[PDB]
């Protein structure tokens, strides 16, 4: 997250860190959202590599003992069947991870609430992106979980030629674009949390930014629109 602030450690208890095994250690690669005690929602592109993955719930500082973490292996990966790694602009950037154990819930570890199917946010709706991703374009991962205020940019604006044009689909949510605040590498797969009727819900899965950089004016961060995938999510969890 470029232009973020440090999250309070109990603000976003559905946020997870998706890590892969790297020699004798683990490396953060992506975010995700805990949606069942044994299921995480992330981006498909975060799991294209043939890596060994784990999920960390109750994580705040990637580099220090928080006293709240639970570490759990990924047992099964179900990528959306229409995903194509060489066409992120087509959409379908979503995957579900079944965890090897069910995590224990507490003020640091909660299920993310998803919107009702078909819900579309008014332009300029209040949302936060969260994650441990780069804090500058071509920078480094954050140590502590970051949040940035990223209001939505509706499809009509986002798909206009000075924004994303044809690259954005109605199956996506755009947010931000102010040139200061954005998602960045390492945020992918994590949530966009939007305040609706007094409660935050996870409306987006972080998918892409411009090839020119993270915080580029009129290139809002692009997310998979969770509310387009409710039936898919429910069907995968029911069949696995
Ligand atoms: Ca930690």
């Amino acid at each position: 997250v470029v232009g973020g602030t440090e999250a309070q450690r109990n603000s976003w208890p559905s946020q997870i860190s998706l890590q892969y095994r790297s020699g004798s250690s683990w490396a953060h690669t992506c975010g995700g959202t805990l949606i069942r005690q044994n299921w995480v929602m992330t981006a498909a592109h975060c799991v294209d590599r043939e890596l060994t993955f784990r999920v960390v719930v109750g994580e705040h500082n990637l580099n220090q003992n928080d006293g709240t973490e639970q570490y759990v292996g990924v047992q099964k990966i179900v990528v959306h069947p229409y995903w194509n790694t060489d066409d992120v602009a087509a959409g379908y950037d979503i995957a579900l991870l079944r965890l090897a154990q069910s995590v224990t819930l507490n003020s640091y570890v909660q299920l993310g609430v998803l919107p009702r199917a078909g819900t579309i946010l008014a332009n300029n709706s209040p949302c936060y992106i969260t994650g441990w991703g780069l804090t500058r374009t071509n920078g480094q991962l954050a140590q502590t979980l970051q949040q940035a205020y990223l209001p939505t940019v509706d499809y009509a604006i986002c798909s206009s030629s000075s924004y994303w044009g044809s690259t954005v689909k109605n199956s996506m949510v755009c947010a931000g674009g102010d040139g200061v605040r954005s998602g960045c590498q390492g945020d992918s797969g994590g949530p966009l949390h939007c305040l609706v009727n007094g409660q935050y819900a996870v409306h987006g899965v972080t998918s892409f930014v411009s090839r020119l950089g993270c915080n580029v004016t009129r290139k809002p961060t692009v997310f998979t629109r969770v509310s387009a995938y409710i039936s898919w999510i429910n069907n995968v969890i029911a069949s696995n």
